[PDB]
């Protein structure tokens, strides 16, 4: 189709009052960035719940991706899943973000705002859902095809899923955190793709972005070694075209400047005593 432009947002969706809000709702910023990177066993138990719920909501929204649906509808479906399972949608009110997930079509790198945009045949759409429950967060995203997607776009989506999975498989106690982005970027560059730098994965736990940064490109200056009980996301955004990007007037939606398409996948991971566990499985 043509380059995307913003549509119209629906009103704020209410959350039942008994579901606890993260502290950052309504505030300019969150109290995050200095929390421990290794979680207690009690928080890891709570994060398995949050991760399962976020994974259910992402799958339920994903089922609705089809030509003719709006991105606003994918948000209604994710929102209703979260609140029916007693979770707060962590994006809603983080730095004023106005919706309960991010929906990023085609050339949107990330942080697309669900709205009246209608998906058509051949689009790809990333849906990114985070659940807050039990005082902890779980964060996952995936790119879904709508209709008959062109080969070059189907391959970019399947290879971005593959790069994410190959990076997950490196996680274990003692591994250098920098191996994640060496594996992702070495694999993506086999095909001529370019791995986004300015947006990264992150530690997550009782806070959304806890100060730990997970890079998806090769950066051996990072000295961090993975520890049992560390929790973080791997969420590479991979571009067909160049890395240059622009931000829309809403101050959220990030688009490639050349309008070439881009895909992303994300899980929340636990470093176990021997390897890795995906917490955002249902
Ligand atoms: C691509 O997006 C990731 C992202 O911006 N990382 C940054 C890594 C990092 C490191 C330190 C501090 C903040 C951050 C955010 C983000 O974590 C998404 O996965 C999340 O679902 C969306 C969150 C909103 C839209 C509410 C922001
Ligand atoms: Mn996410
Ligand atoms: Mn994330």
């Amino acid at each position: 189709r043509t380059a995307l432009s913003p549509g119209v947002l629906s009103p704020t969706r209410p959350v039942p009052n008994w579901i606890a809000r993260p502290e950052y709702v309504g505030k300019p910023a969150a109290q995050e960035g200095s929390e421990p990177w290794v979680q207690t066993p009690e928080v890891i138990e709570k994060m398995r719940v949050a991760g399962r719920i976020a994974a259910g909501a992402l799958a339920e929204a994903g089922k609705a991706v089809a030509p003719g649906v709006t991105t606003d509808e994918l948000d209604r479906i994710a929102h209703e899943y979260l609140v029916d399972n007693g979770a707060y949608p962590s994006t809603l009110g983080y730095k004023g973000f106005p919706k309960s997930c991010c929906t990023s079509l085609n050339e949107v790198i990330c942080h697309g705002i669900p709205d009246s945009t209608v998906i058509t045949d051949g689009d790809i759409v990333n849906i990114d859902v985070t659940a807050y429950i039990g005082g902890v967060h779980g964060d996952t995203n995936a790119t879904f095809p709508a209709g008959d997607v062109a080969d070059e776009h189907r391959l970019l989506v399947d290879r971005t899923r593959e790069a994410t999975m190959r990076a997950i498989n490196t996680v274990k106690p003692g591994r250098a955190l920098s191996v994640i982005g060496r594996v992702i970027e070495s694999y993506a560059n086999r095909f001529g793709y370019n791995v986004v730098r300015d947006f990264t994965g992150h530690g997550i736990g009782t806070t959304f972005h806890n100060g730990l940064v997970v890079l998806h490109y090769d950066q051996p200056a990072v000295e961090t070694i993975m520890q049992p009980g560390m929790t973080f996301t791997i969420e590479p955004m991979i571009n067909l075209g160049a890395l240059d990007y622009e931000i829309w007037d809403d101050g959220w939606t990030v688009v490639t400047k050349d309008r070439k398409w881009t895909a992303q996948f994300e899980h929340t991971l636990l470093v176990t005593d021997t390897g890795v566990e995906i917490l955002t499985c249902l």
